[PDB]
């Protein structure tokens, strides 16, 4: 009966990996094969799809083995590398979303300046910077062991290569959460709501025709959906992360795990959301025979 749960979960995990990996490869292949999707924003979408792809290839497969076997198989170094890459992908995702929000805000409020100053290459640089900042805030604190807690339970986990629970001290939990997630999220949300306001003002009445603006507004809607779904998927984990460093009894392990998997599920969601934007849909239809 533990074998039918081990087999039951193995098959389900393999399908999660397939969906994440194939969906995000399909997004990247749509953008790379279609003139109409060669927009700056979609370059930023590429960054997201990449973080999702690292989630599907590296993070979920290690994680599934933890989930179904109930112990860590891969030794102490890969435990730390896995954790670091998990933390990095979440960080780079929320920083890219906050950049998309700011970029669009500047695009709609200064279309002339924006289109005369932004390039495909200058976007690729912003993206690079994002991943460099994300890797710094992610990798460095892990590497330096600034996260370690001094409780015996924590110390027993750290001595056991078969334990890979991210048991951290309070200081690290709060500070890493602020810097990796809560500040870029709050900024993304504030700025996105202003983009939404300004778009609304504009269609109501730019020299642009109202039909052209409505088409601009459909593509902005896509990005807003991705942002709201990212918020719904990750905010519970981050709220619970903080409750739990203050009282470990408030959040049982299996529940903590469930919240973390709702975050990982975000990486399946974007390609599916993109399926309903018209330009992406067309491209997916062509690509899949
Ligand atoms: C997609 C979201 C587009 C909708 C938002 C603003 C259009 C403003 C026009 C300024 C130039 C558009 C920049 C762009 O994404 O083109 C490459
Ligand atoms: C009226 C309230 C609007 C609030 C929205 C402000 C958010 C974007 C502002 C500055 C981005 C920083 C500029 C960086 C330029 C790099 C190109
Ligand atoms: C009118 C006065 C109202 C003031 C209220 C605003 C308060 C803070 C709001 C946003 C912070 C903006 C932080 C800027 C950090 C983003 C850096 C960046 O790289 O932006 C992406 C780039 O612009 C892509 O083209
Ligand atoms: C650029 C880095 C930004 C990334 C954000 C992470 C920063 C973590 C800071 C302090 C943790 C160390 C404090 C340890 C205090 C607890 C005392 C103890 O464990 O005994
Ligand atoms: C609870 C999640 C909070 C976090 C949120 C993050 C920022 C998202 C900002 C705005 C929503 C974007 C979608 C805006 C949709 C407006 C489109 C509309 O007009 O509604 C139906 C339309 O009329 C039919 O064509
Ligand atoms: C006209 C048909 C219905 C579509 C109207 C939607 C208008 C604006 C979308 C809000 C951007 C939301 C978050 C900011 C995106 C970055
Ligand atoms: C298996 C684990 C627990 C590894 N999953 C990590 C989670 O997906 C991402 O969690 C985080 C992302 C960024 C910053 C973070 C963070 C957790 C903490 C803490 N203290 N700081
Ligand atoms: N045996 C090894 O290769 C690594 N070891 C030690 C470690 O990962 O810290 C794992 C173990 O002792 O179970
Ligand atoms: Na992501
Ligand atoms: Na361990």
């Amino acid at each position: 009966l533990s074998q039918q749960w081990e087999a039951g979960m193995s098959l389900l995990m393999a399908l999660v990996v397939l969906l994440i990996v194939a969906g995000n490869v399909l997004v990247i292949a749509a953008i790379g094969s279609t003139q109409r999707l060669q927009t700056l924003t979609n370059l930023f979408i590429t960054s997201l799809a990449c973080a999702d792809l690292v989630v599907g290839l590296l993070v979920v497969p290690f994680g599934a083995t933890l989930v179904v076997r109930g112990t860590w198989l891969w030794g102490s170094f890969l435990c730390e590398l896995w954790t670091s890459l998990d933390v990095l992908c979440v960080t780079a995702s929320v920083e890219t979303l906050c950049v998309i929000a700011i970029d669009r805000y500047l695009a709609i409020t200064s279309p002339f300046r924006y289109q005369s100053l932004m390039t495909r290459a200058r976007a690729k640089v912003i993206i690079c910077t994002v991943w460099a900042i994300s890797a710094l805030v992610s990798f460095l604190p892990i590497m330096m062991h600034w996260w370690r807690d001094e409780d015996p339970q924590a110390l027993k986990c750290y001595q056991d290569p078969g334990c890979c629970d991210f048991v951290t001290n309070r200081a690290y939990a709060i500070a890493s959460s602020i810097i990796s997630f809560y500040i870029p999220l709050l900024i993304m949300i504030f700025v996105a709501l202003r983009v939404y306001r300004e778009a609304k003002e504009q269609i109501r009445k730019r020299k642009t025709s109202r039909v052209m603006l409505m088409r601009e507004h459909k593509a902005l809607k896509t990005l807003g959906i991705i942002m709201g779904v990212f918020t719904l998927c990750w905010l519970p984990f981050f709220l619970v992360n903080i409750v739990n460093v203050f009282n470990r009894d408030l959040v049982p392990k299996w529940l903590f795990v469930a919240f973390n998997w709702l975050g990982y599920a975000n990486s399946a969601m974007n390609p599916i959301i993109l399926c309903r934007s018209p330009d992406f849909r067309k491209a997916f239809k062509r690509l899949l025979a």
